[PDB]
């Protein structure tokens, strides 16, 4: 008998998590599962992101998360539409384009808080 | 034709990622996946972590993680014994003890690096 750890759930910081859930739903088609006024869940087919309330910035600036996509060319059509590309000169949300990485082929992400999160082809 | 998101993996941080390392695996039984030296990933049955490098540690303090699991009073019982119950009067790694949240029946993990990780039964 030994415990079997079965999935996880990675978190996402920000400053305002109410505009954090605000840029994921009704911006990247994540659903609301459940809006606390310091902490989220949002959700999009089979999976979860929680969303969670800090105070110093260089959190979310260093928040990390990787996200795998059955259809990435699909997903980053879906969002170029609602997030800018240029992911330099650009100061609020945004995408880079596709790469190959030791993951995997993926695009980053980074959302109006600062978290930046990686989607990869599955 | 719509881009499926199919798994996660959450990223904790730290200042000294070979040490959280050698703490998720000697210790908890998790898994090397890939070390690189900022940068690594380890696992458990279905889960994957990934840690990631940072200069400051108000991240790490504010890192968060949910996992769930199958037989979680047998985790309890199996991580009690190398890592404290004292979750207040401890300055290293430490353990709460089980409880009911909102998210379910479970314990929260602090590990070396400040990384707070809730382990939910599921």
């Amino acid at each position: 008998f030994m415990a079997k750890l079965t999935s996880a759930v990675p978190v996402l910081t920000a400053r305002d998590v109410a505009g954090a859930v605000e840029f994921w739903t009704d911006r990247l088609g994540f659903s609301r599962d459940f809006v606390e006024d310091d902490f989220a869940g949002v959700v999009r087919d089979d999976v979860t992101l929680f969303i969670s309330a800090v105070q110093d910035q260089v959190v979310p600036d260093n928040t990390l998360a990787w996200v795998w996509v059955r259809g990435l060319d699909e997903l980053y059509a879906e969002w170029s539409e609602v997030v800018s590309t240029n992911f330099r000169d650009a100061s609020g949300p945004a995408m880079t384009e596709i790469g190959e990485q030791p993951w995997g082929r993926e695009f980053a992400l980074r959302d109006p808080a600062g978290n930046c999160v990686h989607f990869v082809a599955e």
